[PDB]
């Protein structure tokens, strides 16, 4: 069987986007039961159909959007976002899900769920999309500022895994984002990475790869540290709906059919390729992006039941160790 405990108070649209979409993966998905962990009375005035695969959890508190993530996590021992990750902590859930403040998620990720062993430090991973429609990882984009050569070489192997085994990938392409493709080329990080990872025998490493060609399908992984990640994260996004409310207001004035232009639209759509993942933690914690809508939910729903049923935490504990690295 399978179960994942759920924040139902997190996200700018829940309680009911989030238990909208809950109840969508319960229909979809026989084997999958899931704890609601918020305010009982709150989550119960949003779920009519009783189901025995919807289990609730109370939880007292909230960590609001604005809260210092360590010590919110640390005293707030009754917010859903802890009660989260304690079920998955004591053996009552396989992966958890929130749309909540992804700074306390990733630090409930880290000390409460734990990391994988032979794992130094984990990655914010989202999968963002390209012009063409394969769409590419983007590993690490949060979770920590001031990495080291080490922390991105095992980025590149969590993100292959995770590459080829949820997404299909045959044998994923790991770029190194840099500012130049010649070896030398970047910050002293990078430049350092950058050697290791020509020494990786685990992973298929193109090179460098230039931010501006991210979304033309450069490569399946691109590595970074959180700095730099979450700037490029922003940066595309930013640039989108910037360039689009430009766009819009041309047809405003004095006028491309709606639906034609509304593919293309949904194609760049972050949230439409389930949510970011924390590469390296014991079981699969998932930041659902806060705008999530119902669906939103359930595609961050699915994804975390790939990630279980693939085996994706045990491949990553056998792929970071030497003996595959080396030789």
């Amino acid at each position: 069987s399978l179960r994942i405990a759920v924040d139902a108070m997190g996200g700018d649209h829940a309680p009911k986007a989030v238990i909208d979409g809950v109840i969508k993966g319960i229909e979809a998905f026989d084997d999958l039961h899931i704890t609601l962990v918020g305010d009982k009375t709150t989550i119960e005035s949003h779920l009519t159909t009783t189901s025995d695969r919807i289990t609730v959890l109370h939880a007292d508190e909230v960590i609001e959007p604005t809260d210092e993530p360590v010590r919110a996590v640390r005293r707030k021992k009754n917010s859903s976002m802890v009660l989260m990750a304690q079920e998955v902590a004591e053996n009552r859930a396989d992966a958890c899900i929130s749309a909540g403040n992804t700074g306390a998620l990733m630090t409930a990720g880290l000390f409460i769920v734990g990391r994988i062993k032979g794992i130094d430090r984990p990655a914010l991973a989202p999968t963002l999309p390209t012009v063409s429609g394969d769409g590419f990882l983007l590993l690490d984009v949060g979770a920590n500022v001031d990495a080291k050569p080490e922390h991105l070489v095992q980025y590149a192997i969590m993100g292959s895994v995770y590459s080829q085994q949820v997404r299909g990938v045959t044998s994923p392409r790991v770029g190194l984002l840099n500012v130049g493709t010649e070896d030398k080329k970047g910050n002293e990080l990078t430049k350092q990475t950058f050697q290791i990872l020509k020494e990786t025998a685990n992973i298929n490493f193109i090179g460098n790869v230039e931010a501006r060609d991210l979304l033309d399908d450069v490569a399946d992984v691109v590595v970074t540290d959180g700095f730099t990640g979450n700037v490029t994260l922003k940066t595309l996004e930013g640039s989108a709906l910037s360039i689009f409310k430009m766009m819009r207001d041309v047809m405003t004035s004095t006028l491309v059919l709606k639906p034609k232009l509304k593919e293309m639209k949904m194609k760049m759509e972050y949230s439409n390729y389930g949510g970011a993942s924390l590469f390296g933690l014991k079981a699969p914690v998932i930041k659902a992006h806060g705008s999530s809508d119902s669906n939103a939910v359930f595609r961050a729903i699915r994804q975390a039941r790939e990630m279980v049923s693939q085996n994706v935490a045990a491949l990553i504990q056998e792929e970071v160790k030497e003996e595959k690295t080396d030789e």
